[PDB]
């Protein structure tokens, strides 16, 4: 896994006193972006070129226990290529010090050619990076 | 239960790729849920304030079919189902109001738990009653 | 004033139990966008053209009392043109039923020519719309 | 007190105009404040949990000089000052880490109030102590 460290901020939380559900999914996307940056890939780069896009096409998340403002979390990310066009990120979000499981999530991402929005093969650079990140 | 929630896309909903950010569609789903609650005169805040129960969301999922842009007017169509004594399930479709183009489908699952022990409890009866929606066909 | 009605959602609130400070400023920008739309102006339009931009260059807000999830708020918006290039939106955020004052805010906005980002005169259509919205 | 908070711009921070949304800069300011608190082993959550006091933000302002984009690495430089027995003031500058281009300046003011009456109270001593910062020049 790639491990992304994330402190819970006040804005991540809601009036029930705990982290708001989709803020956990925000933390997941951050982990993904940080992994990209570590692999010298750049979401901004592909957006900027715009012969292609790499949209998220699915997200899902199960919640097991709440977190609170100030908590230090770890988001552990591993990724597998599901097909020519599509990869699947798996995330586990835990408390750093106890490894209490808070959530498990997936996001799926596809490459498309623009403007027609038709599936295109994942860039090899993404494929290569995904290979280096070991998935069960 | 069913509900149609009308939602304008604001600048903040969009991202640097020029389209609505994935997570903002899920936010709009929760808003539809909240608007339905309000229409049924139910209140998340009352649950929180009394502090005997919580109604955490325990699962969410969403699939994206097509993008939206700043200024678009969207419809979020919601159906609510009771899955167990303690759990209900919201099903959402998000579409363009004018063209009816389907942008996304989603689900959220919610459970009632007694606090502080966090053990499953029966849904509040008023909530069950709203979900049953016997007042409408 | 233009009056924008806004329900407080769970995501607007934080773990202290109340509306998070900058969510009030989000509601202000929404009121601004709704006013634009009512005047058949379009933030998306100017962004899309990109010979010009109309950025927010200042925001400030004072808080008087908290709000909670489920509250129904009114954001009252009035606007004055401060100079050739710049307008100033004033907002008052209150409880709908009691008119309890929650916050007062300002945002300032300027027109710039791109890509150089040099001040340009407000489009007359914006000037015209601003004139129709009465400011003390 | 002083602090330097390092912040990557994420896709969610940006909007459909292709730049960081104004309100997200203010979010980054509050994060700097929160990171400083953490570095001083202070906790907003502890205040909330105990429920004797609140530390609401009572004023915020921000001016924007230049935009940022997705992927940028920013520095938020924070200075904290005690303005009264019950009030402190955070001053922020946001810059590009590499070029040192100034993007924005901001201020937030915070007050301590006793609950439920919401009357001004003296800052918690540990907070005062952190702001005084006698351990550093």
């Amino acid at each position: 896994t790639f491990t992304y460290e994330r402190q819970v901020y006040l804005a991540d939380t809601d009036g029930a006193g705990v982290v708001y559900f989709n803020q956990f999914l925000q933390m997941c996307h951050e982990a993904y972006e940080s992994w990209l940056s570590s692999e010298h890939l750049s979401l901004q780069n592909i957006i900027s070129v715009g012969d292609f896009a790499l949209p998220l096409v699915h997200a899902s998340i199960d919640f097991f226990a709440p977190a609170h403002c100030g908590d230090r979390l770890l988001v552990n990310l591993t990724i597998t290529q599901a097909s020519a066009h599509r990869f699947c990120c798996d995330y586990e979000i835990s408390q750093a010090e106890s490894a209490q499981l808070l959530a498990r999530a997936q996001t799926h991402h596809v490459c498309i050619a623009l403007p027609e929005r038709k599936k295109a093969p994942l860039p090899q650079p993404w494929q290569t990076a995904i290979c280096d990140l070991d998935h069960p």
